[PDB]
């Protein structure tokens, strides 16, 4: 099956924008973790691929993507880096596994569409 960019983005688009609407749980995953900003330089020794919620939305806009599932893994790679990098008790851990409970209610009904 081919998937076209445009069948992507309309059946994929509102499952990203169900995690940006999460406040306050999206807010440190609505950009690029800046380390140097954020005062946690050990952040790319630990996060290798990081990943975030505005760079899967411009996969999207862009057709990065061919197949959904390859936005799925982006989508948990975002999630496993939040959950490597931070501790159990910090808000971005917290707020991620609230974002995991989300999305995985989101992406299934899409995903039997599709
Ligand atoms: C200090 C440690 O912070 C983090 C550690 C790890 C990670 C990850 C994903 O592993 C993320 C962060 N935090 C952030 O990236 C972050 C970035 C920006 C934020 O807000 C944006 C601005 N707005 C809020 C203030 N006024 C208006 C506008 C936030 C945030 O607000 O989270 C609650 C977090």
């Amino acid at each position: 099956k081919i998937f076209k960019p445009e069948e992507l983005r309309q059946a994929l688009m509102p499952t990203l924008e169900a995690l940006y609407r999460q406040d306050p749980e999206s807010l440190p995953f609505r950009q690029p973790v800046d380390p140097q900003l954020l005062g946690i330089p050990d952040y790319f020794d630990i996060v290798k691929n990081p990943m975030d919620l505005s760079t899967i939305k411009r996969k999207l806009d862009t057709g990065q993507y061919q197949e959904p599932w390859q936005y799925v893994d982006d989508v948990w790679l975002m999630f496993n880096n939040a959950w490597l990098y931070n501790r159990k008790t910090s808000r971005v851990y917290k707020f991620c596994s609230k974002l995991a409970e989300v999305f995985e209610q989101e992406i299934d009904p899409v995903m039997q569409s599709l």
